C-alpha cells in the first residue's frame, strides 16, 4: 500500500504562513511510510496590474486576523513600502526552481520571510534572485531554470494536480491511499488531531 | 496484512477480573482488520496443596488494592467460606471446553463471578460442572471434552503460545503484525491510550 500526504499551498498565502510552525512539525512527526509532497496551488495568475486599494485593505486586515488567532508575526510596512500585485505564479515557480537545487523548503521560507517580515515584493524577479543568493543557490542556474520549459512543465503539472485533488483554498491536506483520496482537516495550532485523522483513515482502508 | 491482538489471561487472575470491563470495551472498539485472540497462560499447575494463611492474606490484600484502584467488586466471604488452593490449570481447561460449545466468554465470566462474587471454589470440578449447567452447556459433552486428549492438546498449545509470545504474567497484550510481535501496555481504566498504541504500531510497520 502506497500512502502520500499532499500539502497544497502557495508561498503568497497568508494562512499558509500562519500554518508554517504546525505543518513543519506535522511533516517531522509523520510516519516514515507516508510520503509528504508539496503542491503549489497557484493563488493568482501572472500579471503586472497593481492591486486595487480595497483589495490591499482586505488582505492587510486578514494579516491582522491571523496575527490575533495564531500569534503569527507580520511587518505591516509591506503595505506602505511596496506596490502590491495580486500575482503569485512567479513565487510558485521560484520555489519549484529552488527545489531543483534541493532547496525547496529553504526558498519557501525565504519568500515568506521576504513578504511577511522584510517588506520585499514577493512577485518580483529582483527579490527572487536576492533570495537565491542568500539561500546559497547557483543563481545563474536558478535564473535559467525559472525561464525554461522544463519548469513550466512541472509548474503546470502541479496546478492541475491541485485542481484534481479537489483543492480550492490554501492550506489544504489530502491523503492518498493507493487509488483513493481523503481530504484532511487543517488544525492550525496542533498536530495531534491531524495525525489521529491520518492514522484512522489508513486503518479504515486496510 | 495479518494483524492479531492476543490477550493473555487466566480465569483465576484477579487483575484480569479487574481488567474485564476495559478489555471487553477494547475488544468491541478494535478496528475490524485486527483479530482478537484469547490465550490462557496457566497461572498455576494442578495441585491440592491448601493455600496457607500468609498467602491467603496476601491475595486478599491484592483484592483490596484492585478494589481501591479500579472500583472492582469482590465478595470477601470467599476467604471464610472456602479452602483456597492456588491451582488454575483446571479453570483454564474449563473455559477452553466451554469454547468448544461457543461459550468461551460466558464460562470465563461465570468463573470470575463464581470466584470473586459467589464465594465458590474456582479450582473444584463441582464448580465447573455447576457453571456449565448454569450457562446452558451440554454437560455430558463438557465433561467428555474436559477429560479428552484432544482438549489436553489444545490446552498445552495455549500454554506454549503464551510463553512464545513472551508472557509470564497477566493480563498482557501482544500485537502480531505478520511475523513481528509487539507487547502493548495494559491501561486498566481506558481503552484510548491502548488503541493509540495499536494504531501507532501498525502504521510504523508497513
Ligand atoms: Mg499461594
Amino acid at each position: 500500500m502506497n500512502i502520500k500526504l499532499y500539502y497544497v499551498h502557495d508561498p503568497m498565502c497568508s494562512w499558509c504562513w500562519g500554518y508554517k510552525p504546525t505543518i513543519e512539525k506535522l511533516k517531522q512527526q509523520l510516519p516514515g511510510v507516508i510520503q509528504f509532497e508539496y503542491v503549489v496551488g497557484g493563488l493568482a495568475p501572472d500579471t503586472n496590474l497593481p492591486m486595487p486599494p480595497e483589495m490591499q485593505q482586505k488582505l492587510e486586515g486578514i494579516w491582522k486576523q491571523i496575527e490575533t488567532q495564531l500569534g503569527t508575526k507580520f511587518n505591516y510596512d509591506f503595505w506602505k513600502l511596496c506596490t502590491p500585485v495580486r500575482s503569485t505564479y512567479q513565487s510558485c515557480r521560484a520555489v519549484i526552481a529552488a527545489g531543483f537545487q534541493d532547496s525547496y523548503e529553504q526558498m519557501l521560507e525565504a519568500i515568506q520571510h521576504a513578504y511577511y517580515l522584510r517588506a520585499m515584493p514577493p512577485h518580483e524577479e529582483a527579490t527572487h534572485l536576492q533570495l537565491a543568493k542568500e539561500i546559497g543557490l547557483n543563481v545563474q542556474q536558478f535564473k535559467n531554470d525559472m525561464d525554461g520549459t522544463l519548469l513550466e512543465g512541472v509548474f503546470q503539472d502541479q496546478l492541475s494536480l491541485a485542481k484534481s485533488l479537489g483543492v480550492n483554498s490554501y492550506p489544504s491536506l489530502v491523503l492518498q491511499i493507493n487509488d483513493a483520496y481523503f481530504p484532511i482537516e487543517v488544525d492550525y495550532l496542533s498536530t495531534e488531531p491531524t495525525l489521529k485523522l491520518i492514522r484512522e483513515r489508513i486503518i479504515e482502508n486496510m
